[PDB]
């Protein structure tokens, strides 16, 4: 829309904060000021971020809009922004949209970034996006949806990031990710998925970031990651995963050549799906460099496992195998794959794994001798003083290489903190010590 005469700012943006908005953009002393469509017409660019706007009525008289920015504010209606067909880029995030009109976004053919994460979005129209050519990155986070309608998607061939997480997704439709060739981050995570179709992410070739984490899932197709050949970070955490599921994302680490980090950290896999994990590692040309096994349920034989996929993982620099019940026989199974000729790890966190003295003496002769390890954390261990000093002893040796010990809340007394970062000094290649909440948090 235009208008024919010199109009009142506030006459044309009912709103006070935008009219004001409009103002200051402009330069004019007040927002009674009268303005001509020509000046509405300079205006190529809104920041209006947090400016407390209700509505922007007469933001359809700024046709040259290319950028837009209204995050933070109280919109619960956009109708007005559908013919801004130069807007290349929208920010709506943080404002109180409950629904979306059907067409809406029809006319914005220039729109490569679009975001509106954090509203109230209970569900997307058919067809909400279905003009969106140039569309790159969609912002869907932070809202309340819980289905996505076949073929929301499927005209965005350009799109390289689409973000839905923190929604209550509770499925996925079939083809809801079909041509989505050029996405390389895809970010469910937060949502209440109890399920993957087959083949969900089949076309997803370009894909580097997966993440899936705090879901409901359990088991998993076989398939379901299998022509993701480009993914690098597949997050999988926080979920109820299976050993059955474990048949799926070991054939995610044999076709995806590089990948290199596998977040599988609150899940219920057990030894036996840790297994199937360490046969896919078992195989020559791993490239996985991170691996979180926290809280997997794990026991001190799926510690000889693992040991036997870092005998032959070297790729393997850091590994977390916190809030597990490992022991001193689980200590004792990691210790020899430490002084394997050509371990490559780097950083191992033990923390809360049930360590006692009798594993601290374990763990003592890895301590002792040159290795790739340099970051130990075995935080939330009731190790023990006695527990400590044999750590303290192995380190004391010269042969030691360590560099990072955390022994964060290991129910030592100021007595022995101090006693321990005493000795500290000694230990030539050790340069930092974690001794908090031992005695005083």
């Amino acid at each position: 829309a235009t208008i024919t005469v010199s109009t009142p700012i506030k006459q044309i943006f009912p709103d006070d904060a935008f009219a004001e908005t409009i103002k200051a953009n402009l330069k004019k002393k007040s927002v009674t000021d009268a303005v001509t469509q020509n000046e509405l017409n300079s205006i190529d660019q809104i920041i209006a971020n947090n400016s407390d706007i209700k509505s922007v009525q007469g933001i359809q008289y700024l046709p040259n809009v290319r950028y837009l920015a209204l995050g933070g504010n109280k919109l619960h209606d956009i109708s007005a922004l559908k013919e801004l067909t130069n807007l290349g880029w929208l920010n709506l995030s943080n404002n109180q949209l409950e629904t979306l009109p059907q067409g809406v976004f029809e006319k914005l053919t220039n729109l490569t970034t679009l975001n509106l994460s954090n509203n109230q979005l209970t569900s997307l129209p058919q067809g909400v996006f279905e003009r969106l050519a140039s569309l790159t990155t969609l912002n869907l986070s932070n809202n309340q949806l819980t289905s996505l309608p076949q073929g929301v998607f499927e005209r965005l061939t350009n799109l390289t990031t689409l973000n839905l997480s923190n929604n209550q997704l509770t499925s996925l439709p079939q083809g809801v990710f079909e041509r989505l060739t050029n996405l390389t981050t895809l970010n469910l995570s937060n949502n209440q998925l109890t399920s993957l179709p087959q083949g969900v992410f089949e076309r997803l070739t370009s894909l580097t970031t997966l993440n899936l984490s705090n879901n409901q899932l359990t088991s998993l197709p076989d398939g379901v990651f299998e022509r993701l050949t480009n993914l690098k970070t597949l997050n999988l955490s926080n979920n109820q995963l299976t050993k059955e599921a474990c048949r799926a994302v070991a054939n995610a680490l044999k076709q995806a050549a590089s990948l290199h980090e596998l977040h599988l950290s609150n899940n219920n896999i057990g030894e036996e799906g840790a297994a199937e994990l360490v046969e896919a590692l078992l195989h020559p040309g791993s490239t996985l460099e991170t691996l979180d096994l926290s809280n997997c349920n794990l026991t001190k034989e799926a510690c000889r496992e693992i040991a036997r996929a870092l005998k032959q993982a070297t790729t393997l620099h850091e590994l977390h195998l916190s809030n597990n019940n490992i022991g001193e026989e689980g200590a004792a199974e990691l210790v020899e794959a430490l002084l394997h000729p050509g371990s490559t790890l780097e950083t191992l966190d033990l923390s809360n794994c049930n360590l006692t003295k009798e594993a601290c003496r374990e763990i003592a002769r890895a301590l002792k001798q040159a290795t790739t390890l340099h970051e130990l954390h075995l935080s939330n261990n009731n190790i023990g003083e006695e527990g400590a000093a044999e750590l303290v002893e192995a380190l004391l040796h010269p042969g030691s290489t360590l560099e990072t010990l955390d022994l964060s809340n290991c129910n030592l007394t100021k007595e022995a903190c101090r006693e321990i970062a005493r000795a500290l000094k000694q230990a030539t290649s050790l340069h930092e010590l974690h001794l908090s909440n031992n005695n005083i948090g």
